[PDB]
């Protein structure tokens, strides 16, 4: 919130009382908290009657230090998930000079809520040990239609970990994230296109219109016509199945049954086949293209200009050839012959109403030949053209459709927002910041500084070196849970369940899902994950250079354990477990936004922990610098990415050492904290260097100690910035001498984005739209950082931290309102208690059935040798199971 | 015209044991079903053993 | 430089274990017949030939 007297910052809070660990239960943060503030927007309304194109940006009154104000001054936002791949030079439209952006994930298996096999499960294995009395092959109930064989090896040597869904529903995020774009530019923000190219400016009349393999440089398009992997180079395989024992013996173990909960429309049900496909292979199965009409400034050249999504650069690795097994239409003997097989499916597959070329050739519409036993050829399709075909296909309402249906096997409600969270977390990015004196800059067009960009979590992006499809590999960047096949098997069928795969009553998805406002929110959600991020860096004065070198270190042992507990590196009794420092982050998101990030559980020893998407980031990137006017690299600073008008503005508690300026009332303006506060002056050999008020062991130290670092005071960060934001400020060590990190030309200040204006819109003025926050402390090589002015500089500032004199200083005209957290139909009411008795029997359906055991044990003969009566069933007991215990 | 179904499963009204049935299990239980001939039938025309 | 197939031979193919080099089994009859007397009769007389 905006101090509006010096009385205000003076009673802000301490930055250990937001970093407590606080214990109540909160609401999530949903985006509307941005939306309430920077928009008309104030009730639930139709986007495109809102013209939310022209809804992107702050704007505001400022008033300048000199007394003038300004008025309809504005700052962008700072985010967005498009990767121009044309560009404008010379008002004309050019070709990208440089490579494109890529992530990599870690993926694999851990510990979840312990599972536990239902009922349904103990029938079968009664039916197994009864039929054990006769000479009769027919063992157990085939369930749905499957194989009875195929029920009975599903239904064997389940796994302890439980299971997750979380890879699967990131890979339909991410899909729902590129096709969002799709809808009319009236709900699209204009500042999206314009957060990298700041020269091209998009038509409102016309929808993008989103394309896969069509890229002009550096062999982006993966094929083409004949699509090959992004990162692999190769192609799929995929094959489709009655029974299990026409898959081939080499890879029986990794088959995958599609349940018939999905697949009950009229239509779009093959292209359900084909969704569900792609939620369970490797991802990005194609590069896709965002293509937009834009014009020069003028609005005078035009053309269609092209664009990679973040999403689809985002890899995720899984499974390249695969299995499925079709639901059978009816029991029945497994086919023979070809006839009886295609006349068998539920839903028989075919190929999207898009053609590919390469061996084996996919004509639209194609048909799908089923194999079956005794068959003289198996038959199987490369995967990534398969893929390929229906890729133009999909879109928004469809995605919710079959995600709604996905809802009433199992829970993903909760999954699927954590998903959401990874989403956001790796998708929103923004350029690097420039260093000036004014209220604006920006970096020659098609340079590299132009599109070197960062996370939330204030990392820089890794580029590619090479062209399309990647020979190697990238390190990992964040580590994300695998789905297990086998589990899946048991759980999609009702064999087995666990508490997070519960059925919900809502029976229905987050409201992301469906909605064609989501890009504008998912844009909205990236804010507060960097205003923790920023408040957790400049908390303590290391610069970027001594970040960028700090694992390794040994000139300081501090260092070294503070990098390395900000990273996943730890596990425990077999399962992973979260960075020691994210909680922090986590805990500051908490106290400051009121509200909860999501989270997944992981299980130790059985004991469940909470994971958000703060402490799974993985070590070996490179941190946030600013650029200078002509393009040379910074490392003086703490890192930072965005101004802090954003970080102060939308918070409802922040810390005392981040808060703005005070406006100028009569005689009072600003001021500072000295002696009494339990500050000191530092002074040196040189008579003409002062620097402010500042820890008192700050007197004992140039090099600190082995072992110890810079402390939280923000009374000395507070002026800090007091001296760094007067126009000429020296960055210099205990003596005067010069630190080894590059330095700014004088006086400027790193400063956020240019973006063309509207008509009445005017320019932030002064240090209106500059990080402030990032005052240095920690030197690579050990020195302190000190702030210098001259003696005569001197005088004022240090009056003004005794509060004799006060400061002049720039601010925007603003206001505080935090929001609280927060239909029925008629239809809705008039079926109201139905569902509600429905929807809580629904919670224990379970693998349920009206038969309980003491009816099926009157159609038994002997009761004592059942294995459910001897054998009842218990919740697996973590990491494993007890096996030949000492009697 | 042309017209489609889907079919489903029963699992309302689940089944009672007769006691003929539980007769007969109680025989597989106290022998092996060894008393019966090569030839028993009921009256509606099946052989015991099936 | 230089692909090619290559051969392993696996630990547990190597261990030895039991002596039992001869052995008979019986086999369920799926009729209730009297012992067999013929080829025939014993072929159609099992729950399944091997």
């Amino acid at each position: 919130p905006i101090s509006a007297d010096f009385s205000e910052v003076e009673n802000a809070p301490s930055f250990l009382s937001l970093a407590e660990n606080t214990d109540e239960v909160l609401k999530p943060y949903t985006g509307l908290e941005i939306q309430t503030i920077i928009t008309n927007i104030v009730g639930d309304a139709n986007p495109n009657q809102s013209r939310i194109f022209d809804q992107d940006r702050l704007r505001g009154n400022q008033y300048s230090a000199g007394g003038l104000v300004t008025q309809n001054a504005v700052s962008a936002i700072p985010f967005t998930n498009l990767i121009p791949r044309t560009i404008r030079v010379g008002n004309i439209l050019v070709n990208s000079a440089n490579r494109l952006q890529i992530t990599e994930t870690n993926v694999s298996e851990y510990y979840s809520n312990p599972i536990i096999a239902t009922k349904l499960s103990e029938m079968i294995s009664d039916q197994v040990k009864n039929n054990q009395f006769s000479t009769w092959r027919r063992d157990n109930t085939s369930l749905q239609g499957f194989n009875a064989f195929d029920i009975a090896t599903i239904n064997t040597a389940i796994l302890p970990n439980g299971l997750s869904l979380e890879s699967m529903l990131l890979k339909l995020s991410l899909l729902h994230s590129i096709k969002a774009m799709n809808v009319d530019a009236a709900s699209i923000n204009r500042s999206q296109y314009q957060v990298i190219d700041h020269n091209t400016v998009p038509t409102i009349g016309a929808p993008a219109v989103v394309g896969v393999n069509n890229s002009p440089v550096f062999g982006e398009d993966c094929g083409g016509n004949n699509p090959v992997y992004p990162f692999g180079g190769g192609t799929g395989a995929i094959a489709f199945h009655v029974t299990l024992q026409t898959v081939p013996d080499e890879r029986k173990s990794y088959a995958i049954f599609v349940p018939p909960a999905i697949l009950q429309a009229t239509s779009d049900a093959n292209e359900a086949l084909a969704l569900f496909a792609l939620s369970m292979s490797e991802w990005p199965h194609a590069l896709y293209t965002v293509t937009k009409q834009t014009t020069d400034l003028a609005g005078a050249n035009a053309g269609q200009q092209v664009f990679i999504p973040t999403q689809s650069t985002i890899h995720i690795g899984g499974r390249r050839v695969l299995d499925l097994i079709i639901p059978r239409r009816e029991i029945a003997p497994n086919p023979t012959t070809l006839v009886a097989a295609n006349a068998m499916c539920m839903v028989r597959p075919q190929a999207g109403p898009d053609a590919t070329a390469g061996a084996i050739p996919l004509a639209a519409g194609q048909l799908f030949n089923m194999n079956f036993i005794g068959a003289p050829a198996f038959e199987e399709w490369p995967m990534t053209s398969y893929l390929y075909s229906w890729a133009g296909r999909f879109d928004i309402t469809t995605i919710r459709q079959y995600m709604g249906r996905l809802a009433t096997m199992v829970g993903v409600k909760d999954a699927y927002w954590a998903a959401h969270e990874l989403n956001v977390a790796l998708s929103q990015v923004a350029p690097k910041m420039t260093t000036a004196a004014g209220g604006w800059a920006a970096q020659a067009a098609n340079s590299a500084q132009q599109s070197d960009v960062c996370y939330s979590s204030l990392l820089t992006v890794t580029r590619s070196a090479a062209n399309f499809p990647l020979a190697n590999q990238p390190a990992a960047d964040m580590r994300v849970y695998d789905t297990d096949p086998a589990t899946w098997n048991k759980v999609a069928l009702g064999l087995a369940t666990a508490a997070n795969l519960v059925p919900e009553q809502s029976m229905d998805v987050p409201f992301v899902v469906g909605d064609a406002r989501a890009s504008f929110w998912e844009r909205l959600q990236a804010i507060p994950m960097c205003i923790a991020w920023t408040m957790y860096y400049h908390s303590r004065g290391i610069t970027t250079l001594a970040w960028d070198n700090a694992y390794t270190d040994n000139t300081n042992k501090w260092l070294q354990k503070m990098v390395r507990n900000t990273f996943s590196t730890t596990q425990s009794v077999g399962t992973i477990i979260p960075a020691r420092y994210g909680k922090i982050v986590c805990n500051l998101y908490k106290n400051m936004f009121h509200r909860a990030p999501a989270y997944v559980a992981t299980s130790v020893g059985g004991k469940e922990l909470h994971i958000t998407h703060f402490e799974r980031w993985l070590p070996g990137g490179t941190y946030a610098n600013v650029y200078s006017g002509a393009g040379a690299v910074v490392n003086c600073f703490s890192p930072v990415l965005i101004p802090d008008i954003w970080c102060q503005y939308f918070t409802a508690k922040l810390p005392l050492f981040a808060g703005a300026f005070p406006p100028a009332q009569g005689q009072n303006s600003t001021k500072g904290f000295n002696s009494k506060q339990g500050l000191m002056i530092h002074r040196n050999q040189n008579n003409n260097l002062v620097a402010p008020y500042l820890e008192k062991f700050a007197d004992n130290s140039s090099y600190f100690p082995v072992g110890q670092g810079p402390e939280i005071n923000d009374m000395a960060t507070w002026n800090g910035r007091l001296w760094m934001t007067t126009g000429n400020v020296q960055y210099l060590d205990y003596s005067g001498a010069a630190i080894v990190e590059a330095v700014p030309p004088a006086g400027e200040l790193p400063v956020g984005k240019q973006i063309p204006l509207l008509a009445g819109e005017n320019a932030p003025i002064e240090l209106t739209n500059a990080a402030t926050t990032c005052v240095p402390r920690y030197s690579n090589d050990g020195r302190r950082i000190f702030t210098y002015l001259t003696t005569a500089q001197s005088v004022i500032p240090v009056q003004a931290c005794n509060r004799a004199a006060n400061l002049a200083r720039s601010c925007w005209l603003l206001s505080n309102v935090y929001a609280e957290p927060a239909v029925e139909d008629a239809f809705d009411t008039l079926t109201n208690s139905s569902f509600l008795d429905v929807a809580k029997s629904v919670a224990e359906s379970a693998g349920e059935v009206p038969a309980t055991k003491a009816l099926t044990d009157l159609q038994a003969v002997d009761v004592s040798s059942l294995p459910s009566t001897s054998d009842p069933s218990n919740v697996l007991s973590q990491p494993a199971p007890l096996m030949s215990p000492p009697t």
